[PDB]
């Protein structure tokens, strides 16, 4: 009966398409969340409008273009945005958790496990989590990119069974529909690909779409103005772009990978990116080509093709030093070479995620 | 003229030593603070009671003892805790900005650097950083800890003329006013030594570090009355712990708040070349190497004792040191297949004590 | 093109039917309102709930069952309704403007113009009036008594289009529900008569619903005044743009044919300073052919009161049948009552015409 | 032990002196209220600024010089300025009650009384009232006129033993300060008398509420607002403006209702009579009434006025309007002949009139 439903809030839904936050709009939103949650469901927030929210309260200024600047206005508008959630949430007698958080709280097993727990906890006791990236204390690495993406690793976390982002537009369409009136929306998705057919905007969304529904979860894509469209989206009920989770999902043992953010590189073979690619075999150092970065054994890890190609994420079982010693051998050759051994493969399979 | 003044608030100052959060003392602090912001100074601060405005808001609630349960309380605590600074302070037409950090933000120096700048830009716009501890998100080895050593990289971070640590005593007495019946306030000191932290243990930590990069800094009593504006102009006002007269460099101030990522037990004779001399470590003296870290990673050095002496960028990853612990520096390339430099730890990338 | 609505809403409404005010209630009728608003429709709203938000602030005090006490939560629960409305107005980029009064308010054509000029400027620049009793500073004398009957004399006051009532029931049946499984709600009413008023208490079991009762007398008041009155669920979806539309959602007491002439429509408003038990004759000059009083069947006068002010007219029974204007003092209606209009002159020394009341100074019931 | 006290703040020491209202000026005097209130003592708000904040709240709209237009202002201001009240009163855990009136409410004894029993009600469970004027509903004849009066009136329902009326300046001046810098500071006043009032014009309603209050035996204050800790010094009895002292033995509990009331017509009376009324505290015979003025009933207050036209007494009218003018000019025995009815010899009666 009871459900989990992670709900993403771009900043053209939370302004209305302009520069100010639009409480009408935002609190339509909630009472949605509050019909749900008062029938016992989970529901998880992930917001935006943050450094939009920054630059109106503090009327609009003239700032230097550099990261710091950014920085600013989300340090004031994060403090203004969790204001109005925490105001607007309270009109329905529900509570809210502020979680700022980046890749770097899931650069491990241990810190993924960390944060899933406190967000499972806070829903566990009828707090609705409000999730956003922690933009005023993160350099560009450590970032998730944008709010899309994040939503996609929330839903990770609380074991989430749809996750549906709100924004400008009625879902994904076959042509841009502003410029080709034969444009037309696509009502179901089974597979990423089964979408780019026809189908930026809409590419960090493909994204968040194609990660959560490796990891099980039915991904929507909706107008966030549509009457009645978060309750209808728990119901099963056609509303914008569906996206079909995989039939069978990704192990959750390894799910976490998908948040971590890369230590360093391994450019690989034909042959092993081969292995990887076809197969899903564990790499070898065999095929290894060049490592870059220091990164110790355990870190997550890149694994680029030799025309640069990223094609996997995985977590090293040696570290960078030793990698670049052992590239090229065989894996008997390896307690020779480094005077330890910790197994015959690099990257195992079964620590990493593909594509 | 204008001076920067990092102001670190406790639980018992933001509740008066009650359970709640009392809006009636903190606006008194406010209030203060806003004198100064007015008159061009430029005020950081730093917060605690986030975990004890969520118990409050969420009515004091049953719930399991556990880490989960703590974060889930600073998740509501400190959404709570900025609406109110922000409600407070625009009485008084001055914004925040919430900045939630640990130590995995400063564990390089580019994410120790962001953090700097981003909280520099802030005080140039005249906006007040509202700093914590990110409670809700983060794993025990990552935390600071307390918010009396959070202030004082934030002190750091902020180039702080001074420190202010707020509590609910007047300041650091000599034994006790309570036990001894003369034990007099001690009004200046001159370096924290091991005689004065055999006497609160916490914010001498705190004021080490800040004295350390040259930041004066003062324990004082939340409720004496103009005690913000006091220590702003210097006047005495409780106990004050004067900056080292040539502080340590700038150029290596990020270690102070990096996480080690492991540790190193090293020789009796390499433990005086680090403290006497201020040598760098040679892997000669290495005894033995815990955890997994690469190169460039910050880690920590014991003393055979088992004791703390020092903080440093690990010129090699763990493995390594394990393979070259206890041999001359012309071994490693023979013993590794590569090489970088002779040395472990530089003292040029190093922090003593 | 453009519409002037009032509503009313009681405290079981703005409550939920608790013992606490209910935001998430209260925000939902808000919202509907800012959309009237918008499409440049004019709206009053009449809170109640102001009690009630004194007990729920103040933790449930126990309190001496006084005249005071109730006065006390009312200042106290007025300060915080207040609020209230103006902070949820507000997430709709909308003002309201606060305004407490009772009866005295009334008294006069001078202070009932007063607080209609008000009221017209407030909408006049997109201000939401909100309006309540006075409960915080009025004797039981000066108060309307119920925001039912203060709604109508808003609504009167606002020279609205509309008057809606918002309550915790479907609103007015043709039978009790629970006695009659086939009891449908009365869609239509054309005049509030006797029978009527039968069938709404004999469909509420108990101590019949004075409560509802006091809803009538409001219908039949801003009916009198050419204003459509509609009883309606509060919580019914889309309830306030329905009836905006004209769409039947609950009960429309509809208008009368030709209303009460609005150069006396003030008279609805005041309190009566003092009485006047008058004959059968006199009764039946006054109900039956809407003539004036005349000194002649004036049986006794109470208070003291002069000319110009309005009074109550009472039949032998003790019934309440008219309210009006005196044209004499007190002291000098006694003199005169029982005389022909002859002798006003002869027996007073002075003189104001013939008639103690005038018709067109009286409103009838 | 615990005191009653009534500040009463004027729209300057609000704003601080400027448009807009200043929250970290009031926060800071409603702080020095609620230490009071936490140390037992009972604190009565008389506050102005309603208009103030409506400016300010409608973003200082275009609006024609009318009086719908100064109470529509007063409608959305009142609004506003009990939100604040209330929220940095909340800042220190103490409820507020909005009390509105006119002199409407205190025409009777009756309603007077039911106003007294409801500011001592909420001061007895520990609320304080924020008094105001009910600008947004009221027509002239019924409006105290201005805070001041209102605030000694305030004084006289709460039972108050101090009034203070902070301003923005030290207090009473022997003359104008911003005119004058030859002018000294005023420290006590033993009773206000003509003089006094020439030598305050806008300081005026401070003197006509501090007469007011000190007939009721309340001593009242004229401090500045911005001074620290005036409100403390002055619960504490330390010289910190001007202290208007209470009238030795002051006037009847029994009739300071009459100070609130609106006079519902006036009297013009004789030379004589004005004599017996003021000198010798006589009650008014209809023998010394010239002329009368307006409608009204007997037991409603009305103006009395000697043959100049100033107002020299305030009284509950024992005869009606109609009656007063037939029986004007002639002697007690001859009332029931002329009217047909009798109420006495007198017309208003020493116990329910107040002089001057
Ligand atoms: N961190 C961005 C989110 C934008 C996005 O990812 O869509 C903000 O809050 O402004
Ligand atoms: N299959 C090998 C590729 C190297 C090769 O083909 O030699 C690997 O897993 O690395
Ligand atoms: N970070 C803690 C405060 C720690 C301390 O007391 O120093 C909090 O927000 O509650
Ligand atoms: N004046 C009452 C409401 C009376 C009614 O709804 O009839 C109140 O505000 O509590
Ligand atoms: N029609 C008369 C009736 C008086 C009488 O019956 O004597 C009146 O209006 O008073
Ligand atoms: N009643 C006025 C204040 C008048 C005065 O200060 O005397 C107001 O609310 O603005
Ligand atoms: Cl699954
Ligand atoms: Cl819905
Ligand atoms: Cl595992
Ligand atoms: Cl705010
Ligand atoms: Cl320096
Ligand atoms: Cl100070
Ligand atoms: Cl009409
Ligand atoms: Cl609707
Ligand atoms: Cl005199
Ligand atoms: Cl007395
Ligand atoms: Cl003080
Ligand atoms: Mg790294
Ligand atoms: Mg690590
Ligand atoms: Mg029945």
């Amino acid at each position: 009966d009871s459900q989990t439903l992670v709900v993403k809030l771009g900043t053209s839904v939370l302004t209305g398409g302009s520069r100010r936050l639009n409480r009408a709009h935002i609190v339509e939103l909630v009472r949605q969340c509050a019909q749900l949650h008062a029938a016992g469901h989970r529901i998880v927030i992930v917001t935006s409008g943050a450094i939009a929210a920054g630059r109106e309260h503090l009327g609009y200024p003239e700032l230097p273009a550099t990261i710091a600047s950014k920085q600013l206005l989300a340090a004031v508008g994060q403090s203004r945005l969790i204001q109005l959630w925490e105001q607007l949430f309270s009109i329905y007698g529900i509570h809210v958790g502020q979680m700022l958080l980046t890749r770097a709280d899931m650069e491990d097993r241990e810190r993924f496990l960390n944060a899933r727990d406190t967000l499972r906890a806070l829903l566990d006791n009828n707090v609705v989590p409000v999730i956003n990236e922690n933009d005023a204390v993160a350099t560009a690495e450590i970032k998730v990119g944008d709010n899309d993406n994040l939503s996609a690793l929330a839903a990770i976390l609380a074991g989430a069974d749809k996750l549906l982002l709100l924004t400008d537009q009625k879902g994904l369409y076959t042509a841009d529909p502003r410029s080709n009136p034969q444009a037309e929306l696509i009502k179901d998705v089974y597979g990423i690909d089964d979408a780019l057919r026809a189908i930026g905007g809409m590419s960090t969304k493909l994204q968040a779409a194609d990660v959560a529904c490796r990891a099980g979860i039915d991904t929507i894509i909706a107008a966030g103005s549509k009457p009645g469209v978060i309750g209808d989206v728990m119901e099963g009920i056609s509303v914008g772009t569906l996206f079909h989770a995989q039939a069978t999902p990704l192990e959750n043992r390894k799910r976490w990978i998908f948040g971590a953010p890369p230590a360093g590189e391994i450019t690989v073979d034909e042959g092993a990116t081969a292995a990887i690619l076809e197969r899903g075999s564990s790499l070898l150092p065999k095929g290894i080509k060049s490592v870059t970065g220091n990164f110790s054994r355990g870190e997550v890890i890149r694994i680029c093709n030799l025309e640069g190609r990223d094609i996997a994420h995985g977590v090293s079982r040696y570290n960078s030093d030793a990698l670049r010693r052992i590239a090229g051998h065989h894996s008997q050759e390896i307690d020779a070479i480094l005077g330890y051994e910790y197994g015959p493969v690099a990257v195992h399979r079964d620590d990493m995620i593909t594509r």
